[PDB]
């Protein structure tokens, strides 16, 4: 059974220098990571850092999660990321995405023991 930490790696982890793909990165990535199987996931960020660097964020700046839980953490460093946002014309199961590359501070929710990223909350 897929753990929350494993699901965070599948949905958000793309360790590389930055986005690389043969075509539209977000279309290819959201499909291959199975983020378009039951619905078009409307917004999804990929993080192009090492897993260790992303896991380390669970000990960085504690911030309120958007839902009001208090187990969110903001990276001290900017981080190479790629935002995927569903287009207006995208309708499931023909999901389409616009790709936005950025360097931003990420905000993740962490849980468990070991305390590890389980949710991507925002970037700033
Ligand atoms: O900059 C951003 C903003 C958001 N995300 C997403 O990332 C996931 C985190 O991972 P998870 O394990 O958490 O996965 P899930 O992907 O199942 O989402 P959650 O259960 O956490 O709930 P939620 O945040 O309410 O999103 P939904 O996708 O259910 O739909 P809505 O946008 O509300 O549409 P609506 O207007 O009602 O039709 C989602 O929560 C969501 O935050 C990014 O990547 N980057």
């Amino acid at each position: 059974k897929e753990t929350a930490a494993a699901k965070f790696e599948r949905q958000h982890m793309d360790s590389s220098t930055s986005a690389a793909s043969s075509s539209n990165y977000c279309n290819q990535m959201m499909k291959s990571r199975n983020l378009t199987k039951d619905r078009c996931k409307p917004v999804n960020t990929f993080v192009h850092e090492s897993l260790a660097d992303v896991q380390a964020v669970c000990s960085q700046k504690n911030v309120a999660c958007k839902n009001g839980q208090t187990n969110c953490y903001q990276s001290y460093s900017t981080m190479s990321i790629t935002d995927c946002r569903e287009t207006g014309s995208s309708k499931y199961p023909n999901c389409a995405y616009k790709t936005t590359q950025a360097n931003k501070h990420i905000i993740v929710a962490c849980e468990g023991n070991p305390y590890v990223p389980v949710h991507f909350d925002a970037s700033v």
